[PDB]
């Protein structure tokens, strides 16, 4: 064998060897003493060249024309650049590129087999909050496509030295209001309770509903954030309702059909872009599972199983299990009817294996992490809870960043 | 640097400093994380300061760090080690030694039960013979007519001369595997090898789906034996569904006991190649796991079908309607038989449990994520919302190679 890690499918019973790790320029949380990669947060001038030389060489393989005249030139271009002004500028189709990288890159993203299909909206002339929002705007109209879903990023100027940074405040475009009652309970979702009470300092007038529909707080260079209202027209709902129980409906519950990250930073070749904001569509599990059924987010488990008339007395009913079984197939269902892009867990592990397949063919492995990528009902009837993951920091990346207050 | 180690469901914070006191390295890497993978990825002084490490532990866990006791104990590790190149264990130590290897696992979910452990001393065993009397002891002892107690059984240690002491058999308890001259598999996909090796040894095969293998048993530098497990002592659970009358009709079962008696337990340097031990079920290592991997019984269609499932689409979800069933099948059969099983949001609520009793204790558990949050329903129990870190302390139980 060779001094890689070697992969095992215990399904199959099929070997690989992870070479693409050998081009990891960043280091992760674990140690030979001890593995954290369990860990949600795994807490420049002549490296800035370096990375942008990295970069640079990374798109001129990807149109293969490594060591061509036109690959030697932009490296001097690039250097130059970086030389009289500390910084530079990515071309159109290098950002294009290294956005589709960073989507590739990504280890917590089991919906990889996309990745080569991306419209990058390029928003590096942004000049204000307002233009953000009409972008966003946009954005989100092209990637909601009425219920046919398509995946999209928006790319806001890149980081400058001792500039402010362009950011979007909400962690996604849509949020649901999280309001934090006199007894201490919330209404809506409590992990909107921060964005919410930050919506209202700066003005918003709050709701009082489990569902409403968050404010976005953009913010441009050393400016205030400021306060901007979707239009409700533009953010896709799906109610949900379950195929045989009736009363599933009665609930009241929903969701939106769009999911966009916007807190996260996009590096590319030692540029950041502190605001670019990115989506996709949901596997089902996220929404059935975490979002509605976590203790500490809607937390409806309970009851879904009392409406059931599930023993909830005893963990051996398994009332969670059947509950939360009927919650994501509402969410499947409710999604269908509706006509919303949406894909379930089994179809989307499938899709996942295969993209593994292709990776280990094109570069010879893929960055992942097992925990993520296994979903969170039904793990082992997955063919990924099988397979052997190897997780590493490849750059184009997307990277967590602080919150901006 | 310590690691902080978070709970997102509770917003609570700890630290591990526990893994400071580890000795051994795992696969992890800063360039790379190894933590999902199975298989770890690969002198008289080094043996010394394992022996007084544990001599130490030893000492301290009694209270009496510093004694004359303790003093002289370690001057008796050290003249053996000198003189002959190894030592051994009082049975007291074997004891404190084999209930921390099992306190150390990372991969055991089970681990609040660890202070109640059954020692069987088996080091006094001269043969393959011998060792089927223990292990019938174990299993009769371990078993309890439904009502399982832990319990190990430690056989004798590796010696630089000699061959190993082994039990060749992944469990004390496997069904057959037999493979159709088309590849296919009846019985469990899991124990085709084993099986293969039991006929080849001699044994005369069935060919049910559920046939339980006989014992390879071998004595150092011998041929293995092979020992037919008397069938009063296999108890085994017939698997019927509270509501869906057909179940029963599927003829599936399962047995009471889980023994495994492939891995070796290491304590104070020394090595025990054989070492078999028990403790009882979790429901979904056998519903989920056993019954549905697609490379073990497979039977998720078959349940589907006799469920009437839109089987023809992943997105009705029939593959998790029919596993929640199974589940449900195992947990009805076994409390129906009097056979201790824990389901799976139980078992990690110990755990739970267990993780603030050993950050009390010790200052830190450690514990492998992958495999601490159970196969079905894993957001559903409060371990998949703990942070957790993996590393190696011993005493440990290893993973070793299989004797042929
Ligand atoms: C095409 C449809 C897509 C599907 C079904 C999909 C699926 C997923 C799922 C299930 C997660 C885990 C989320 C969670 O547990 O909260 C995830 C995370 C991630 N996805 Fe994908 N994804 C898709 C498109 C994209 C796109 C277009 C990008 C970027 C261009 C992307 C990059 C990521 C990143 C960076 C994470 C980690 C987010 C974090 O750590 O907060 N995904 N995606
Ligand atoms: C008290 C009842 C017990 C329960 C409910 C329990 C639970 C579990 C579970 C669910 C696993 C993972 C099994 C798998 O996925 O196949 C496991 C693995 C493990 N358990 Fe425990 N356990 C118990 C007793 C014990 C005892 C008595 C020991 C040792 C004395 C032990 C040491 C281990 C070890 C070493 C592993 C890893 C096995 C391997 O890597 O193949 N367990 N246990
Ligand atoms: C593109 C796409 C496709 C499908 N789903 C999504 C939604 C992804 C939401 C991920 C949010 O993750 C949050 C909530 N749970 C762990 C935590 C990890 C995290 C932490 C931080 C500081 C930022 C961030 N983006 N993500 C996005
Ligand atoms: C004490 C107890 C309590 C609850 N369950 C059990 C049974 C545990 C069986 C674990 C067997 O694991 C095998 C089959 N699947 C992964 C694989 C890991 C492994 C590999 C090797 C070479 C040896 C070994 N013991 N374990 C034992
Ligand atoms: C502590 C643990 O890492 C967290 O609960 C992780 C586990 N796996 C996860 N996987 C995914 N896809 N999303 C998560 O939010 C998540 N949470
Ligand atoms: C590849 C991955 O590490 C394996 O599939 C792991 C995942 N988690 C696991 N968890 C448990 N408890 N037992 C397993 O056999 C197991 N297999
Ligand atoms: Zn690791």
């Amino acid at each position: 064998g060779p001094k890689f890690p070697r992969v095992k499918n215990w399904e199959l019973g099929s070997i690989t060897y992870d070479t693409l790790c050998a081009q990891s320029q960043q280091d992760g949380p674990c140690t030979p003493r001890r593995c954290l990669g369990s860990l949600v947060l795994p807490r420049p001038a002549e490296q800035l060249l370096s990375q942008a030389r990295d970069f640079i060489n990374q798109y001129y393989s990807s149109i293969k024309r490594s060591g061509s005249q036109a690959h030697e030139e932009r490296l001097q271009e690039v250097e130059a650049e970086v030389a009289s002004t500390g910084t530079y500028h990515l071309r159109e189709s290098e950002l294009v590129f290294g956005a589709k990288q960073a989507w590739r890159n990504a280890p917590r993203c089991v919906g990889r087999i996309q990745w080569g299909k991306l419209q990058v909206f390029d928003a590096r002339d942004c000049s204000s909050a307002q233009e953000m929002f009409t972008y966003i705007c946009n954005h989100i109209k092209y990637a909601t496509n009425r219920g046919n879903l398509r995946s999209a990023i928006t790319v806001f100027p890149q980081r400058a030295p001792g500039r402010g940074d362009f950011r979007i405040w909400n962690s996604q475009l849509v949020r649901y209001a999280g309001y934090r009652q006199q007894d201490g309970s919330v209404r809506g979702d409590p992990a909107n309770v921060e964005i919410t009470e930050l919506c209202i300092q700066h003005g918003w007038t709050p709701g009082n509903g489990r569902f409403d529909v968050l404010p976005l707080l953009l913010q441009a260079p050393d400016e205030a954030p400021e306060l901007f209202v979707l239009p409700p027209e533009l953010v896709l709902e799906v109610p949900l309702e379950h195929p045989t129980l009736e009363w599933f409906a009665a609930l009241g519950l929903r969701w939106y059909a769009l999911p966009a990250v916007s807190n996260m930073l996009l590096e590319i070749g030692g540029l950041e872009f502190s605001a670019a904001p990115f989506s996709g569509w949901y596997m089902s599990t996220e929404i059935g599972t975490r979002n509605l059924c976590d203790p500490h987010r809607y937390n409806i488990l309970e009851d879904v199983a009392v409406c059931m008339d599930l023993d909830t007395r005893t963990t051996s009913s398994l009332w969670k299990d059947k509950a939360a079984v009927e919650i994501n197939l509402a969410v499947l269902h409710s999604f269908q009817l509706a006509k919303v892009t949406i894909v379930d867990h089994h179809a989307a592990t499938v899709s996942f294996m295969k993209h593994l397949d292709n990776e280990q063919k094109a570069r010879g492995g893929c960055p992942a992490d097992w925990a993520w990528i296994v979903p969170p009902i039904s793990g082992s009837l997955t063919p990924v809870f099988h397979q052997e993951m190897v997780n590493y920091i490849l750059s184009p990346a997307f990277r967590y960043q602080p919150d901006p207050w």
